[PDB]
């Protein structure tokens, strides 16, 4: 029925990597900024290390290891890569460092400097990663601006596959109606979440259905109400979002189609998004933490035999 998953899972010694700083904490564990030196080879890889805080909850480790399983099985430029696992007292996940953090945080913080070309490009890249997931038959089940991470301002990646599932077996506001009423998730249900994600970027990090109970939400959608058109948005871009939020899932557009549409728009960005002083704006020694290392390589340039 299915092809063998011959992904490699790499086990890392604790000595191989060092933790430099805490990016985040709370929930299952805390995630650290870090440096990883692989074995005999002399290279330094910037990593995000995530490890568990409330002891070794057996309940909890299934979630962390499932995340690792899914992450190892994916190889795509616009999907986040897991370098390794460290089997210490606490399970540790070593992932590629996305220096500029959360895409949601980024749009909010830099809204004044984010041009249409960047926005349309991000839309394209998310569609590409999500289409890749479709090829895999993996479903994100939780696509949001919060779950997209930015390696460079010109290069984002999808993340948070912990909840990810194979096709064919809470973020209510991002969820499709079919998902709300019947707990049904498909690639197409994923597309709807993609539409909400796009809306978040177009609104520069605004919150969808702000000050609405999730209890309300199903009725509203049943009512046929949807998110408002963003100021910056032309009707062409807004229509794409609307198609994503259609009740009939097969009616909704495919990720492969979404790649096509946004790319056309990316060709002539000012026609599809109108932003004050769009022409002016520019978006990003450098290497924080360590002074010592010019042996640093990105995870992306670091490949395995
Ligand atoms: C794929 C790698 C990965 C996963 C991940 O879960 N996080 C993450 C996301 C949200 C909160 C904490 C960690 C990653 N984060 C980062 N970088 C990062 C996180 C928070 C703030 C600032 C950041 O960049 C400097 N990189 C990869 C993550």
């Amino acid at each position: 029925g299915e092809a063998p998953n011959q992904a490699l899972l790499r086990i890392l010694k604790e000595t191989e990597f060092k933790k430099i700083k805490v990016l985040g904490s709370g929930a299952f564990g805390t995630v650290y900024k870090g440096l990883w030196i692989p074995e005999g080879e002399k290279v330094k890889i910037p990593v995000a290390i995530k490890e568990l805080r409330e002891a070794t909850s057996p309940k909890a480790n299934k979630e962390i290891l499932d995340e690792a399983y899914v992450m190892a099985s994916v190889d795509n430029p616009h999907v986040c890569r897991l370098l390794g696992i460290c089997l210490t007292s606490t399970v540790q996940l070593i992932t590629q460092l996305m220096p500029f953090g959360c895409l949601l945080d980024y749009v909010r913080e830099h809204k004044d400097n984010i041009g249409s070309q960047y926005l349309l490009n991000w839309c394209v890249q998310i569609a590409k990663g999500m289409n890749y997931l479709e090829d895999r038959r993996l479903v994100h089940r939780d696509l949001a601006a919060r779950n997209v991470l930015v390696k460079t301002p010109q290069h984002v990646k999808i993340t948070d596959f912990g909840l990810a599932k194979l096709l064919g077996a809470v973020p209510i506001k991002w969820m499709a109606l079919e998902s709300i009423l019947h707990r049904i998730y498909t690639h197409q249900s994923d597309v709807w979440s993609y539409g909400v994600t796009v809306w978040e970027l177009m609104t520069f990090g605004s919150k969808p259905y702000d000050g609405i109970p999730a209890s309300e939400i199903s009725s509203i959608l049943e009512k046929g109400e949807r998110l408002p058109q963003p100021p910056i948005c032309t009707i062409d871009v807004y229509m794409i979002m609307v198609k994503c939020w259609m009740i009939d899932a097969d009616s909704r557009p495919k990720f492969r189609e979404l790649i096509i549409e946004f790319s056309k728009m990316a060709r002539d960005p000012q026609r599809y998004l109108v932003i004050q002083g769009d022409e002016r704006m520019h978006l990003p020694r450098a290497l924080m933490d360590e002074e010592d290392m010019d042996d640093v390589v990105d995870a992306d340039e670091y490949l395995i035999p």
